[PDB]
């Protein structure tokens, strides 16, 4: 198990493919569900963050800082653990199975649902993520030389609502947007 680079393009793909295949099938279905992107920016953001070995949010996602030119807040996941188990697929599928503590009809997290509310941010359409080796990870105090996994949103959701308008899919994509496995596409919005 080798800890990828921000720039190594098996890693970019993971990221991004495994977003788009969770805001895909998604139950209820979702009206406006953005596909999603990779963003060399908000890896960066990420790579910085995550270097710091924290197990908390970095804290200039919102105003008066503004770390990415075109967004006005970013939106973050982190995932901590061991490396022999860190993988892109189970770190994200980690923050997706929130779900089973998370009601879409109230809204109600009987637990932690904001990972799993991130990932599937329907406005949410750019992310960028890092991981970093940790000899230690401070706010987890228990783990030695752990994977530190942090992705970053834009726009940032986790806004006080539910994450994707329910209704048929791609029924409420912006413009005229084509729709592609459940997901609004856009020429403009996906290029890299
Ligand atoms: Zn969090």
């Amino acid at each position: 198990n080798i800890l990828p680079d921000i720039e190594n393009e098996d890693f970019i793909k993971d990221c991004v493919r495994i977003h788009n295949k969770f805001r895909s099938e998604v139950k209820p279905t979702a009206s406006d569900m953005l596909y999603m992107t990779w963003d060399p920016a908000l890896a960066q953001i990420a790579k910085a963050w995550a270097s710091n070995c924290q197990f908390s949010h970095n804290t200039r996602l919102k105003p008066p800082h503004k770390l990415h030119p075109n967004f006005t807040s970013l939106g973050e996941n982190i995932w901590t653990g061991s490396v022999p188990i860190f993988s892109v697929s189970s770190a994200i599928t980690n923050w997706y199975d929130e779900i089973q503590d998370y009601d879409f009809k109230t809204r109600i997290c009987k637990k932690v649902c904001g990972h799993y509310t991130q990932v599937v941010w329907a406005d949410s359409y750019k992310v960028g993520c890092a991981v970093q080796f940790c000899p230690k990870v401070s706010g987890f105090d228990a783990l030695s030389n752990g994977a530190h996994f942090i992705c970053n949103y834009g726009p940032g959701g986790n806004y006080p609502t539910w994450p994707y308008k329910r209704g048929a899919t791609c029924s409420a994509c912006p413009n005229n947007d084509k729709c592609l496995d459940n997901l609004c596409v856009n020429r403009q919005r996906d290029q890299v």
